[PDB]
């Protein structure tokens, strides 16, 4: 709103917070008028010769709370003054994070409650406060550091606090991700060169090398960040770059395939390829990391015609158009066989795979998903069908038959692209858990 | 031994003050810890005592030379062992845990970076690990220099009295504290628990540890899953925690490659594959929504010739109304994107609020603009495979969603 930000600190060590704010940056902040820190010593607020704020807690021992009723008159005096929001701070409130900092400067008036010893009556809090907020996942002994830490996260974002030195627009945590390392003169330190491309390199050159480093950096140390990003195409493009063979412990292959299927009368069929069957199912496999998605098919046509849909995405304009595309028919592979397929699987992952076939039909002996990291330890072969499904043979010749997918009732008529989906959730949030 | 803490700041008696409050001052005075800020201004050449200066690669950001830190640590080091600690965003997020693994040394240095950051060169040169203190940004590293320092300096033995154990502490236990309360037995209305003023011992043990398990659960359920639980602990939780559902698939609002609003064509297939995906996860009904005219011309065609449940309409309005009329009761509202909201929920989340009928929304073309994910009750957190690429098509994720609710109702 309209108002100079500013920030009342609730604390029995005034003097401390009014300490704090003599150094940096942020002093000359308040030195022009951008915010102010107002600190409220907690025991103006007693009427005691030992002006007391705490006292021993209820349900034994003499460790100490502090007492509802300093804390009481301190927020209810500045309420009578001006609005304000009312923050305690707590471990067991939000943990403060950029979005909260982001989120705290739109209030003009912050008001902050700093117990100390055991913590603080928690009347008073249910009474007054307005949130609780952590600074992290750990205890210190008083909340003065809590409260000027948020202090100076949030009049940072002030316009006109910062400047040319360091600006908060470009910075880890508002960004999404960690940001890129730093250098300055000299050129060279104890033989330690600074990055060339910062040195001589143009803008675009510098830029690419920032973005790529911040993106690896933030893999490398908080991936749980690139989960919580939106990735733009080029940093995508840049991450992919980055995982591009990764090995997991679990390397699964998905084949769909053409012949041999029922009709309707269950006699032996070979299926024509669907358009639709390469995009969708390219992407879920490589959405859940599957190492290669096989296009199974038995006639020369078929094949041709698949091929030049993944040459379109992978070499023709279908690569620039969407590239999100490209990348998941890059592990795309057209063939003939089974046995082809076999034997590719053999090539890459020195070992024959367990192949597994799937059916909406009942199978006797068949395993639930969590049988699959029990064996997982050689590469698993995953087979999906087409037209009315499997013949009998293929699973028969599988080494396992998943359970069908069931949902509610008996009707469980899928297409396949879903089945593939389903199937490689469940497995990866069976092998995360 | 006395443990030691040397803290590398341009505001060396930034330092010196805020140390001189509280138990810690006490802990102080006593030798059983010892802060000691060494000004890095002390250790330049030029009569300006530069320890800053423009970065490479453009602009007027600046950044800690590496010289004047190399320095400093390297003079430290040749009279004592020191654990060295950049303070750094990048570095581990400071917790509970961390701090007592730092507790074991006997002596830590802090380096504080101001504005840009640090030079990385010495960095990579003297650090032996960065630490971060929380996923935000602040003006210097002095404040999280002595945030850790107290946080480790209270971890030893003597520093804190009986005012306050270290001991039994939120993040100590793995779970949040319970609640605390002191005379008056009365404030405004608000009365002290009662078993804490005439319970028994045990009594007051079980009230604590239930609304313990009580707050993390409800504040942190992310701790709850971590806690290895003794038998006690998962039986109080079992005892604290112990569905109609409509799909719309919409084509407008919808972004572009660009990210500009459209309305998207019918995809013929849209249509018969997340019909059958409800049909086998007993969705009430497939709404398919679409503004023009001739799209829904189109959809009821595809509709009529594919057979030889499913509702074709125009808003997202129509289909509220239309669920407020077979339900007499207005749906709760989950949006769905592969891009992560804040706030966004678990499908086990979904699960325990869902008191009312639940209305999914499933995006077109490159998806729902962000009016629509700000207007939604909900949106679900995204689906995600290996991390790295989850550009699903609307009928996979329809798909997973579904049997993911599917199966935590089994
Ligand atoms: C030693 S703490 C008491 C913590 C309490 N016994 C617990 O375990 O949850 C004393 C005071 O320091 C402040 N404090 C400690 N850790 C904090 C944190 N992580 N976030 C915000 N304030 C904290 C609080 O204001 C608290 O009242
Ligand atoms: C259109 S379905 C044919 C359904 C046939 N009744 C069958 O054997 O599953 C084509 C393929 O999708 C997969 N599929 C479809 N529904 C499934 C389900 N409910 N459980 C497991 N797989 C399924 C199977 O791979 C099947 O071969
Ligand atoms: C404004 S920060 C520079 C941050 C850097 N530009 C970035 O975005 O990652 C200046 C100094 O404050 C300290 N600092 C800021 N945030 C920190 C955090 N979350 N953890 C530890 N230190 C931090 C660091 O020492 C840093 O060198
Ligand atoms: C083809 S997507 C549109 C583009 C999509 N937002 C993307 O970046 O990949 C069509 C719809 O499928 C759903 N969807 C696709 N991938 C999803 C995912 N990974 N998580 C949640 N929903 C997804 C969303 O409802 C989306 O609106
Ligand atoms: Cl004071
Ligand atoms: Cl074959
Ligand atoms: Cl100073
Ligand atoms: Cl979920
Ligand atoms: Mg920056
Ligand atoms: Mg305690």
């Amino acid at each position: 709103g309209p108002h100079m930000k500013r920030y009342n600190v609730i604390t029995i060590f005034p003097e401390m917070i009014n300490e704090i704010f003599k150094y940096g940056v942020l002093s000359k902040g308040i030195d022009i008028g951008l915010f102010r820190v107002n600190p409220i010593n907690l025991r103006d607020y007693t009427e005691d010769k030992h002006k007391t704020v705490d006292d021993y807690q209820y349900g034994g021992g003499h460790g100490l709370v502090m007492k509802p009723e300093p804390i009481y008159k301190a927020i209810a005096d500045l309420k009578s003054k001006k609005d304000t929001h009312v923050v305690f701070l707590d471990p067991r409130g939000e943990q403060f994070t950029q979005k909260t900092a982001e989120r705290l400067y739109n209030y003009d008036d912050i008001t902050f409650v700093c117990g100390r010893y055991e913590g603080i009556d928690d009347r008073v809090r249910e009474l007054m406060a307005d949130e609780m907020i952590s600074i992290g996942d750990f205890v210190i002994t008083g909340g003065e550091l809590a409260a000027v830490t948020i202090i100076d996260a949030v009049a940072r974002l002030i316009p006109g606090v910062l400047g040319d030195e360091n600006s908060p627009n470009e910075e880890s945590f508002t960004t999404g991700l960690l940001e890129y390392p730093h250098f300055t003169r000299p050129a060279e330190f104890m033989g330690k060169k600074v990055p060339e491309v910062l040195i001589s390199g143009n803008h675009e050159e510098i830029r690419r090398w920032r973005l790529t480093e911040s993106i690896k950096t933030t893999l490398q140390n908080r991936p749980d960040m690139i989960l919580r990003k939106s990735l733009s195409r080029e940093e995508e493009q840049i991450l992919w770059s980055l995982t591009r063979g990764v090995q997991r412990k679990y390397n699964i292959y998905v084949a769909l395939m053409h012949y041999p299927m029922r009709d309707k009368e269950g006699k032996v069929v070979t299926t024509s390829i669907t358009n639709m069957d390469l995009h969708d199912i390219s992407r879920s496999c490589r959405t859940f990391g599957v190492k290669n998605y096989f296009v199974v098919n038995p006639m020369p046509a078929q094949r041709e015609i698949a091929s030049r849909v993944v040459r379109h995405w992978i070499k023709g304009y279908g690569a620039t158009y969407n590239e999100n595309r490209k990348e998941a028919f890059e592990y795309t592979i057209i063939t003939d066989s089974l046995a082809s397929v076999i034997k590719s699987i053999e090539e890459k992952e020195s070992g024959s795979p367990i192949i597994i076939a799937t059916t909406a039909r009942y199978q006797q002996k068949a395993i639930s998903i969590e049988k699959l990291k029990e064996i997982a330890d050689r590469p698993i072969l995953l087979l999906f069908g087409t037209g009315w499904g499997f013949v009998d043979d293929i699973l028969e010749f599988a080494d396992y038959v998943l359970k069908p997918i069931h949902g509610v009732g008996d009707f469980n008529h899928l297409s396949v692209r879903s089945a593939v989906a389903i199937y490689l959730d469940r497995i990866n949030r069976s092998f995360q858990e």
